[PDB]
């Protein structure tokens, strides 16, 4: 539980995120919870060339560490920590079937029964607002009261979780519902869904 | 034919499951036909943290092992094996293709000849129930009657084999038939699809 | 120009198509012109568990090596060497995209100017007929005649070439351009092609 | 900034390419500003076989190096050159994404913020002219006047930038771009886009 090994662990989720296609280029960022506030990766540098000494803390009044630059995007990081007290760590990226759903600004309904390990019956899909800004993280802060995934229009896609590890895997997971529900919507309009009777049976025996 | 080397094929099976992209997160299931009863994956370990010890034994009565929580989709695995006396391995996933075909409801017509694989001319969709539960199990022995393989509605794939190479080699087999179906159906549906009598003589064949 | 030589090349071949993503399971075959017949991939075996020693030597007459079982597809490669005499390789697969095209029975039409490296304007489909036969046989030596590749009806994919390497990467490109094809047919219906006189000095130019 | 240096690079921009899917075969050229000239993959070799002596140099006359033979797409990195003195290296390939949307004839809009990278509010598609051909270049030179990168009817992908990691990273987030607009497209027509005054806060942003 120090900063070394939560830095590591940050840094082998932004590598393993690229091994699942789940991120290409630059674009994710990855942080955890971390004493007053948190750790996340910084802005511009390719995620092979990271180091832990890369990684910026940023306490809980925003100021971020002396000689670093934190992602460009860190305000919604913690607007998720303040939104959803029990999540310790969020993803976020650009992956290509959840960012093609937020550009037709579509929630993710009940296509599947996985869709419950988000939290209920659809991911959302949280208004655009520029990047970097207040207006962004409020929307971002509102999706995730009762959500641990939401879609951002014209963005990407946001997870929490209790750990890094479930964090990937969630957003792993949002991902593949994405892939079916585009592949099922080019075919039918609209395409099945699970009642909410059945929705609230999965719901419980997870 | 011992316990050790029957548990290192289940987790080979799994791991290139995951290499072959039929398997992402912890969605998938294995087991093979051991005893009076089967040894099957364990419930929640990710693939890669998984060792031989992991592996359960679930009797023929539904007994498990003592101190190991089984896959909790164990059933229909029973369930398979009872419906079907020559399956020896059992293989499950959410296979991205095979699910998006299951979301639709609609069984895998004869678009191809390699369809003869699973037994006949078609490959079925049993009819949703929520996951681990006996109305499933149900569905799934009465779809493996007389097909080798199953999709699950909402859901996934089941299919089943002689031993887990072949059961793995005919679940990516499905896997490739539901995509054909998928990427031909956006374009004509119907979809073009090969006689009885031509599959007659593929079964013969084969 | 040793058999032990060429049997490892077609092996290696083999192996690159399934890391290509042009080859799943035991769907494909290759072989090449030797001595007065051909050497051609085993029938059943893995391509990963293959030896020099699995490799078969077929004649010009039909009989193959004693002990050994030739690809169960083997009569359209001979066909394939009897219609183009510059034929020294042909790499046979089930490439999805490709596979695809066939079921809507549907030539590939001038979509790209790479279609020109099988010969023309177009890559043809072949009618249906059984896996094995000699009216299949027929139908490829026919698709040959005045193109290097051929797809088939409800079943795969046939390029030809001056040898192995460069009859993979023919195989490679119209893999690449079916998938053109199929994501543009998507769209739009029809698709919009070169003329005939763009590809006459595209053809002059290779 | 010696050539040894200068041809490592390409060749390592070559691989890493193939590596991330957006070439395929013996389809892309990369160039680098060099002296009065440039450094170019040679026509012919496989990515693979290419050693630092196989990159050839062609001055700003077009005259090239005594027996080596550079890439039959060579005039249109050239005009790259002059159009955009700030561009110090190009990427050329044929991305499945980015060749089908040339296919369709279609600029990209802005679907994603992202599409600023190329700087400003699309992605061009430059018409068709025969590979190799002064027309070509010409196409090329106006549409790279005012962005980074563009699309080349029935063709492919141009990417230019100030180095070569930078130059392969726009390249991928185009062909992202692509596959979100392709994938969207099927879906719905018009695919909706981001207003004009919003990419301008983005550009200044960047
Ligand atoms: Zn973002
Ligand atoms: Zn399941
Ligand atoms: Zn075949
Ligand atoms: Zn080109």
């Amino acid at each position: 539980m120090e900063r070394n090994k939560l830095a590591r662990q940050i840094i082998d989720t932004c590598l393993e995120m690229t091994r699942l296609g789940l991120n290409q280029g630059t674009a994710g960022n990855v942080s955890v919870r971390y004493q007053d506030g948190m750790l996340i990766t910084p802005t511009g540098i390719p995620y092979e060339k990271l180091t832990e000494s890369h990684i910026v803390f940023i306490d809980g009044n925003g100021k971020h560490e002396e000689g670093k630059l934190p992602s460009s995007e860190w305000r919604f990081h913690m607007a998720a920590y303040q939104s959803r007290p029990d999540a310790n760590a969020v993803v976020h990226n650009h992956a290509v079937h959840c960012t093609a759903v937020s550009i037709l600004n579509r929630s993710i309904p009940a296509i599947h029964f996985m869709i419950a390990a988000a939290g209920g019956n659809s991911i959302p899909c949280a208004p655009y607002a520029t990047f970097g800004t207040r207006e962004l993280s409020e929307h971002v802060a509102l999706a995730l009261k009762n959500r641990k995934a939401t879609l951002l229009q014209h963005h990407g896609l946001i997870a929490c979780e209790v750990n890094l590890e479930k964090a990937l895997w969630l957003a792993h997971e949002v991902e593949v519902l994405a892939q079916l529900y585009l592949t099922t919507l080019a075919i039918t309009d609209p395409v099945p869904v699970l009642s909410d009777e059945e929705i609230a049976v999965v719901l419980e025996k997870f």
